[PDB]
């Protein structure tokens, strides 16, 4: 019955070039729109209720799934803030401390200097996602979001340890579903892509 | 790039009603075979090689899907013995020690009396798919097996507690995919079914 669908915003040219936008409020490419119109005919209208986070790239995306219902905002579900990684490749941060902890899992792998971790991300956004789960029970909910927070979300749901992080890699409009089956959520699906041509 | 593809078996009797299968080779129903025909046609010979259990619900599958090339039959693909559970539902083995350890993690979850485990299958399987991997470095291989076998390889590839098998839930032409970014496998989908009617 209480069915959870989290899905990641649409692509935008900072995703195309491997910029790391965290807060920075990109816009789509006109493919991301294209991406978030064969996402919300996947979805047809099937939830209830559907949330997102506030930056465009994910509430044009959650708009073109809502198509008729009202998509209710949550800055709780913004994108994770990436601090001073922001703005650059991921490969240029090869010669930085806290990306090298990021990696092992020292520190619960450290969000640059955010003050925050995949550790934190994942105990607080699974926390947030149950708390919804809980105020719409046997209901069927999407909430569309970004790359670093539904992978955190993920981890955090399913208890996992941090550096499980890095083996996940999650696409521009990709679906992941959760049930729970006991109490506790269960992966139904994860980054389904079926959709995109 | 090397690239695995997973994909459960189509839907069985056995399926249907919540009936443990293991090694028993049961048939297709109708409908698993329009399963297998639906993801057969999503997938549009889109592999370079493609390997499959040699039980039937599996293999009938992967000949959809192969269509003009070969099926390679794997000894060590076929599901995952459950020995005395087979023939069973799940609420039946309430009284079972092996069945509260399986539950638990105690003795790394053991399937049964066969004398192996989720720990032990994890790393059977993530080894052997690894293997077939090297054999294809920088193809698309596609193999055809199942629920527990599959459940189990992807806990061995990236590293997971055998527990975490139980907030996994794979569906019949259930798709998952790997890649191998840094020598080490990054799931990319988990039990996409977006090609199922």
């Amino acid at each position: 019955m209480t069915k959870l669908i989290l899905i990641r915003a649409g692509e935008t040219e900072w995703n195309l070039l491997g910029k790391i936008q965290g807060c920075t409020d990109i816009e789509l490419t006109p493919n991301g729109i294209q991406q978030a119109n064969e996402v919300a005919q996947q979805i047809k209208g099937n939830f209830d209720i559907i949330y997102s986070s506030p930056l465009h790239r994910a509430l044009i995306t959650a708009q073109k799934i809502a198509g008729d219902k009202e998509v209710h905002l949550i800055e709780g579900m913004k994108e994770i803030p990436f601090g001073t990684w922001e703005g650059h490749t991921f490969e240029e941060l090869n010669g930085d401390i806290n990306y090298k902890k990021f990696l092992s899992g020292e520190d619960g792998c450290p969000f640059d200097s955010t003050g925050m971790s995949i550790a934190s991300w994942s105990k607080k956004n699974a926390q947030l996602l149950l708390d919804l789960c809980k105020q719409n029970e046997n209901k069927t909910i999407v909430c569309v979001s970004h790359g670093a927070w539904i992978k955190t979300s993920i981890l955090g749901l399913l208890e996992m340890e941090p550096t499980m992080y890095h083996k996940f890699q999650l696409g521009n409009t990709g679906i992941t579903t959760f049930i729970f089956r006991h109490g506790h959520p269960v992966l139904t699906s994860f980054n389904s892509t079926q959709h995109l041509l």
